[PDB]
């Protein structure tokens, strides 16, 4: 079809890279059944990188059948669990050995500064190595009462899971969906993001070396509304895992519900940053900045609502504004930058639209709002203020580099304000007074609370939203609760 | 309205009973806002007992607002948990003290033989006393890594839950819905069954003595399709708990899903009884009988599929048939009976319809199928056989006193047969060979497996369905997992 | 023998009390086999209260044999654990109903102000009710690997335990030794303190009502060096529980070790109070005072080492001294007092001896050291200062109302000082800076750390010493670990 | 001293091996301070292998000081625990890569057939890899009550542990003592067995590659009564771990007790094998044989008490005797052998002495008792029978290839017999009846029970003795409980 399984790619920073194509089923790279293809575009070159075979419903079905066999033939299940664990551990090491290209690849796929993409690579590796350690720790329970009966409970894997990957931090999105599944004996039919698919497929070449038997991991990519329904509406799949926009979330929920499937979801949201008169402003400023510009602002918990205690208001804003002048924005393959590119023009247009809405509803613009020149998806960062609590700009999700700063008069009041919304994912607190910190942390309702820090992740700590914003958890030991179900056996003994 | 808050009821076995009416909100008995009423009928007299005020949407809304205040004013939450526990414990004792009438009341409400209704009263009491013990045991977790950070996780109550009660075993249905909620700090708006509402309201008179503050428990009754939607579609309710028919289950799921609510469900199902040549037939026969006639057959796990190993087939059926001749059926207030009445003519007609279908599709009738005379909802118990695996009668749910017996040739084959269905709630095994018992129990897929016993319940043991048949668990410690969610806090320490 | 089983006692505050005598074996009150007796003396009257039969080795042996039967006949063990739990719960209620006399009795036994004895009664009741809740929560574990094996672990009670009661807080000492035993199925041969034996026996009259079968609880009293060896050196007893002086602790350890017994111990110790410039002095002063005068100073963790940050030194001491002038000392049956009497002249002489040593080695006396008049065991409270770290007075245990205050220059230094000793039971911190509190708490080594509070107990929180000072824990769920051992069973399945 | 740090060793099966000498302190190989040496002898050649420097008290002290620094400088402790884990994992792989020599070395050290030494190498590797997985799973607990307080508990490493290695299975003895320590942050001063020291030192060469910082692992060897006291009586060591003979156990307990140290111990013991008429004799015979001849009989749980149900007695003994004729005994470096050599002439003489006692007290000898020729420590295996329950031979520990077979009449009686002793380490059951197996397993008291299997180990399953025979556990997750202690912190919040 004039599309060889691999294509040589030249990377801008001196690297030779061979990029695979096709779908990955039963550990083989294959062309799509209908012979369709689509073009992959570089976000800060505005140019073609390569062509990838496009999957369709026909291939989705094959992947499902493969996953079934992998589970039902017992090769992944009827084992000494320690072996399930060892294979994952090795895979993690194989990845570590190729770090230089992997970081470069991600940078190419999404514009994330190379200076930080490296961080995620290290994080994902530690995550995988750790989670492998649970393979032989998933215990059942003995219920012992009386002298005539025996009772036990045992945990079992649910079956085939369908999973959807977004495009914010592809490496982590990958690991958080696959490792919790594999470790308990589940198999996966995974949908890769269409806009940034390359790194996800590349790393699959190591699966056969790690020794994961064919059929356990199946990777399919193609356009979302097509592939998505092909997976979520199939009768075989038992569980559905999705992250994204609220409206989509509801829609998926209605369809999945029809089959009585188990469904987990994570939506985006908004979060407060409460700054008290006790904290050193110099430190608070650096933390607030990180929290709103990191990864081009395309972050699920990069809250924009900043509340500053009145007595320090004047200085927080004086310094914050001036500090922003130094945020170097530019080439993703330049270790000196901080801000990179946006994923595509879609999001770019959306962001700019809201900037204009803000100006018309009556928000005061302090800085930015301009496109950063004519080429590449870049936006000059903004600050808004003197925004009344009823403004649309403080209810809506921007998912970009826009921050709004308002006033704070009393602790009880800030708590009440912080809690008045449907999007309970995270919150941050800046102070030194032990009483205040404990009080606020235990009264503000959010998935997670960060004290004198922000965007600080660790593999042992769970993450997910409190009410409307979501159902289930992405990380740590508790994450495993949603991949398992409990069976119970009771027996009567005559004597 | 000519409906006093209480009415004297004379019970047939020498008891004086005062029956309350009205709705129970903020610990008060009140008349319904629209002044509507409906009549309560005696299942084996075919006669009127009393009139109850009928609730409507207007009252449902009030109950919701009450529940909200109970939660948000902190009186139930900001406490030393041990006190939450103590109040529940006392309530259980107050109930124990009135056992004689309570058993009589249930008998009046549903036709269950008095000889067994007593059992459930004792079971529910032990259940409640035990679960009270978790009030101060619901611990969080400390995550300790590095020397610069602190991490903890804490469990929090979800909020207001809506709950629906069926009509099979009202006392237990009550306890399994309320106690897991109360123990963690949740409040409840509960819908009582319309056909058998009396015992559920009577026992509420003790709530004010136990000391549960007003607003925590709200009891509303009225017609299902009205009240039901009034609760499930309200924006305040966070969780929905429902049990019932498969079709209804799906419907509720679609509506609840629209609000991204947390939804748990239990459907009915079917179950096998696998009888091996190793077991003593005399014992197997008594266990099989219990499993199909207990509580008039209106039992969620009273499986009708009986598989008998070929070498003993002739004797199992000879004895089983003859044994059934002794199952005394009659007056619910007669300690000598075994079988009581059916809930209503609706179910009666349904059962008889299927008996006729069986005869026409080609099933062989061994015994029964007749109505047991002209008065009261009674059915003469049946046995079918020589039924091919494709028959409608072995796919459908009867939910009544109908059993089908077939042949078994080989253990691998019975396992494969047992698993071929969507309704995975329970299974039973009858044998003496340790190898066989362990093999089958770990290969037949079901919510729960009973060895050499049947319908044997204990408060420490969990219960619920494996795949299609349900989501979540009704009893024991693991039940609490679905009433709680986890929050996490991470903090950075400078030094 | 002219000693009736009961004697009328008149209590000074209008109460009629009947006091039992004899030993309590198999739920019966019996006279001692050798017909010996001893006199009980009132600590602040200096006068005889009553005579109690004195036990001997002969009776100790009977108690042991009784305990054996209680265990081995299965009546306490082969049950639905929930029943073990219920009996304990009731016993706790029976005690609650008689609170007025119980508080008065303790006051009579040890001089503790009535104003605080009431507190311990409430605490012990909550403790017992809570721990009863574990009767049916002590679970085993299912180990599930491979497809050919089965593995489980189950916890079992150790057997007959011997226990020793000290004389500081008899009600709690009682509960902390008995309830953890009973809840798991162990039986106990308990030695009651000889100097303050009355309340311990009185409450035993309720055991037969609660429904604890005879032989489970056996109460014997008599002189320590006799009865003690009679228990610790017997071949039947499996576990030994002791609290007391360091030297005694070692001695018991050497004897118990000879039989390979399981031995737990708690010794007294010393603790620092670190006061920072950040804390409000008014609050710090009240907490420091409580911590050194509560319960006449006869408290295992009433640390005397006070470290005050230099910048506030002058005011801490000015206020502290003046504040002490208000500590009313007097009649135990006067709600207005704070300080009561010492247990006996033995301890009184010991305390005074050390005061004199202090004066001679060179400590500066600020106040007190005088006997508080000629009648009753009362001591005027003291304060010392300008005491060099090498002084004997800051190495030795006083176990009385003596406090020493020194200087603090730097946080690292105070941590290093705090940790330089063998007696690691507790520590306290007074501040408002979250960083400091977290740092110190995680660097000072002690059994337990209290922040901005002192002597603040709760049934859910564990307690015991870090290194030399002890082995094992007195309270909360973890306490149960030392009353149980684990059995494991593994089985191979052919198919 | 004419002793180079390494010596070339030629192995009989074609291998070139370089053997190190000296002590291993701070990751260096050093000569002993007093320049003493001793000779290593080959058990089935009766000949010199090499000379090893002999350690003394002076070196023991250095090792202790090194361990202290390793702990107190924080390099092993103040880390992200995941790194502690990774280093151990790598070490395990380095060992796996050198399996061929390691198995050969052990064979040289103790005469164990090469055909089975390989098994232990594989077992130890899996064990180490698994336990590494707990590095970041050792969690603390959050206690959450009220609204004014905070409570947490955290686990901390005890400190420097002293450990003693026996000579039965050196590879496992090594791993079971070191890995549970390292994983929690403890450091170790280890005493290597004097009679079989070589493999233990060889493997230490990989510690520096794994990356374990110097001072964490210190290996010292020399004569037992000297080195032993040097460690157990030192004031720095906090914990003592010992396995061995009962008398020694008691002695160590008395000394360690003097310092209030934490002491764990495992003694040998005896165990029953209960054979029922239901089991296939062919299988029972093979399992009984393994259980008494494996590893030359020098096994802690190789029980010799065989009880055979009367109805099958004649055939069990006919077959068992004949079967023993095939147990090939010979050269350790011959894959076809089953039985190898005894450790030394000491044990050889002891065994033979008991054979003679048996003959004189009146036991009937069925077979063996002869020395297997004049060269090498070999014994021809024996069988005794018609031995009355009072015979010394059935009370004493042989720790060699001697089995006694008696009669069994009734299940209750065998249970009562099985339990009549102080040495409760293990028991085995042979049957097919589920009721019998469950009954006996839950009535016979032993550390562990094996059903239709024997000597079947797995890393996830715990092991240790029930009463007299020991205190503590060697394997699995529960083993970690004795290397940690709990600290608790409570804090009061003003608001
Ligand atoms: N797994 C088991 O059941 C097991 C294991 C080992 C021994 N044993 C028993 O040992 C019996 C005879 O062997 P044995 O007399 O040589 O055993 P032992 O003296 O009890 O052996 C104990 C081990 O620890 C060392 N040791 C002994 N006493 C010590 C002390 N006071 N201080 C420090 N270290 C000390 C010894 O090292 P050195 O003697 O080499 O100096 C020896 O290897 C056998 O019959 C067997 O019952 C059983």
């Amino acid at each position: 079809s004039h599309l060889p399984m691999t294509v040589p790619i030249k990377l801008p920073n001196g690297l030779e890279y061979e990029q695979p194509t096709g779908l990955f089923i039963n550990n083989k790279f294959v062309p799509s059944k209908q012979n369709k293809t689509f073009e992959v575009i570089n976000p800060s070159t505005e140019e073609e990188i390569c062509h990838i075979y496009e999957g369709r419903e026909d291939d989705v079905e094959e992947a499902v059948q493969a996953a079934d066999r992998a589970f039902s033939n017992g090769s992944w299940n009827g084992i000494d669990p320690i072996d399930r664990g060892k294979a994952l551990y090795r895979l993690a090491e194989l990845i570590e050995q190729d770090k230089d290209v992997i970081a470069s690849i991600e940078t190419l796929d999404n514009g994330k500064a190379i200076s930080s993409s490296r961080g995620d690579v290290d994080l994902v590796i530690n995550y995988l190595k750790s989670s492998a350690g649970f393979a032989d720790k998933i215990d059942g329970r003995m219920i012992d009462t009386g002298r005539t009966h025996f009772s036990y409970t045992k945990r079992q894997p649910l079956g085939v899971c369908g999973q959807i990957i977004p495009w914010n931090f592809p490496l982590l999105m990958w690991a958080w969906k696959i490792a919790p599944a594999l470790v308990t004996g589940n198999t996966v039919v995974l949908k890769t993001a269409e806009s940034t698919p390359l790194s996800a497929l590349y790393v699959s070449k190591y699966i056969p070396q790690a020794g994961i038997p064919p059929g356990v991991i199946n990777i399919v990519s193609g356009f979302g509304k097509i592939v998505g329904e092909a997976i979520t509406n199939h009768p075989k799949i038992k569980k559905v895992a999705f992250t994204g926009s609220t409206a989509t979330g509801r829609h998926i929920y209605q369809s999945a519900a029809a089959g009585l499937k188990k469904v987990t979801l994570e939506l985006g949201g908004k979060s407060p940053n409460i700054v008290f008169a006790d904290a050193e402003l110099k430190k608070a400023v650096q933390n607030i900045i990180l929290g709103i510009y990191y990864n081009s602002g395309e972050v699920c918990c990069a809250g924009s609502r900043v509340y500053v205690e009145e007595s320090i208001y004047d200085k927080f804003i004086e310094e914050f504004k001036a500090a922003s002048e130094s945020i170097k924005v530019g080439d993703p393959f330049d270790e000196s930058t901080f801000q990179g590119a946006q994923t595509s023009q879609m999001q770019l247009n959306k962001i700019l639209k809201y900037v204009d809405i803000g100006k018309n509803e009556g928000a005061t613009l302090i800085t930015g709002g301009e496109r950063l020149g004519s080429k590449g998806y870049f936006i000059k960062p903004t600050v808004f203020g003197d925004v009344k609590e009823d403004m649309r700009i403080v209810k809506e999700e921007i998912f970009g580099p826009v921050v709004t700063v308002t006033k704070f008069k009393s602790a009880d009041e800030v708590i009440n304000m912080a809690n008045d919304s449907e999007y309970g994912l995270a919150a941050g607190i800046h102070t030194s007074n032990i009483n205040t910190a404990l009080k606020v942390a235990d009264r503000v309702n959010a998935g997670t609370v960060w004290i004198n820090t922000y965007n600080d992740f660790h593999h042992a700590v769970p993450f997910g939203g409190f009410n409307a914003s979501g159902l289930g958890r992405e990380m740590s030991v508790d994450a495993l609760q949603n991949y398992l179900q409990v069976k119970a056996v009771r027996a009567k003994l005559d004597e």
